[PDB]
């Protein structure tokens, strides 16, 4: 019902939520890592987190992440969107649509070229919202990805 | 045959080869927005810019910055790679995305990410290094603007 931006004072309210979307996804729920990698983010301003709370209290319905970035050859801003997630108590698309509304709106508002989102190709449910908000997956390039770290840890 | 992080000491030599890579993929070359752009990036630290110095500028490469929150770690974006004209094609590239790849390594990241069009010769120089096709994850974009 409102959204709201994520600053370091959400932290405590956004962290288990933050915990419940990787482990929804098939990632290892480390609640102190996934605790300090939202605070870098947060501290550090190196990405917008919007928040859904209920307009009664503050009780986190969804979130939504992206990482700011930028087109060299058109020398404008690009979003790249990274998380959305809404909690099961939530009604999944009613709290995901405002969220993305609103963070395409803020896009928009800083002129940028484009929103580019990545997403594991196991994750049919998570593609499909996605292409009901307007991304495509343009086939006219070729992705590539060189594994450096790991994933699990 | 040298390698270094691009500094705001280095915009005047950086600029014009960073226009000359723009034009070659069609792009109004705007000059002093260009320089204005770089200079930004350098600054707010938005952005790792390498420069291969031989010392006149052999060629440059940029990578932005991301993350992955499921696995809590860095993604380096390899945006841009050029090597001037006057230059073998494939060895200040080589020397460029090599570095590049340390770097990822020294700063933990999951992966790092690269398009280009379905271009071969790009594709042989960034297989040449590790980038495989991306099978693990699906991507899209979304116009926003003009």
């Amino acid at each position: 019902m409102r959204i709201v931006q994520a600053t370091l004072e959400h932290l405590d309210l956004l962290a288990p939520l933050f915990v419940k979307y990787r482990e929804f996804y098939g990632m290892l729920s480390y609640p102190e890592s996934s605790r300090k990698f939202l605070e870098k983010r947060l501290r550090r301003k190196e990405s917008v987190i919007y928040l859904a709370l209920a307009d009664e209290e503050d009780r986190l319905l969804g979130f939504c992440q992206l990482y700011p970035s930028f087109s060299s050859l058109s020398l404008k801003r690009v979003w790249i969107l990274n998380d959305i997630y809404v909690a099961e108590e939530a009604r999944r698309q009613l709290v995901a649509d405002h969220l993305l509304q609103h963070a395409k709106q803020m896009a928009r508002e800083t002129h940028a070229v484009r929103m580019r989102v990545s997403t594991s190709v196991d994750n049919e449910v998570a593609q499909k919202v996605y292409e009901s908000i307007g991304f495509r997956e343009d086939q006219e390039f070729k992705n590539y990805t060189l594994p450096i770290s790991d994933e699990l840890s």
